[PDB]
């Protein structure tokens, strides 16, 4: 048919990630300082929270100094938790760790004329180009009803300038499942369990 959708109708739905591992690689190569797993273990073991389990897996991957374990975390473990286990706080982790936190680093370090002025537009543009991530967000919002995942799409469409889609995801935010309504799961909040575990941040602490 004329719509190219029809040319791929019924085909493989698989979306391959194109993630930038350059900061995780760099951290593994140069970091000499122990990274504390105590907080992640507290959330995984003491509190029983799967977001802490994911944080601990990320940190253990870095400890291993095997980049392949970092790749496994983002490409296998994350989708296994987001999709297969219906754990909505996994769904935005690659976006945060490998896009949001990368662009943040460019703002902090005055790289390539990136500023707070361009950041929100820049992040929306970069996230919208990462189809693997967009599809995990759509799942975490539309299927799992996580208002924080809905908010990720709301923000993306807002700074793309798509008013209809911004409204759509704003409305979906108001209808979230209470199981996901904790600042533990809000990447913008200090209480975020997974906060500070991007290598784009960890590189700042090498000191």
């Amino acid at each position: 048919g004329i719509d190219p959708f029809t040319w791929g109708f019924g085909g493989s739905s698989k979306e391959k990630p194109n993630y930038d591992y350059s900061a995780d690689k760099k951290l593994i190569e140069i970091n000499t300082r122990p990274i504390s797993t105590d907080n992640a273990k507290y959330w995984c073991f003491d509190k029983g929270n799967d977001l802490g389990c994911l944080s601990l897996e990320k940190l253990e991957a870095l400890e291993s100094k095997d980049l392949k374990k970092v790749v496994k975390f983002y490409e296998k473990t994350i989708p296994e938790y987001c999709y297969d286990k219906k754990f909505a706080p996994a769904c935005n982790i690659p976006a945060i760790d490998l896009i949001q936190q990368k662009l943040s680093y460019y703002v902090r370090n005055d790289i390539d004329n990136k500023t707070i002025k361009t950041f929100y537009s820049d992040y929306a543009k970069a996230l919208s180009e990462s189809k693997a991530d967009v599809k995990m967000l759509e799942y975490g919002c539309n299927e799992l009803k996580s208002a924080y995942i809905c908010r990720d799409l709301r923000d993306m469409y807002k700074y793309l300038g798509d008013k209809e889609k911004t409204k759509e995801y704003n409305d979906k935010m108001k209808n979230g499942d209470e199981k996901w309504n904790s600042v533990l799961y809000d990447y913008k909040h200090m209480r975020y369990i997974h906060g500070g575990y991007s290598s784009w941040w960890l590189l700042e602490k090498i000191k």
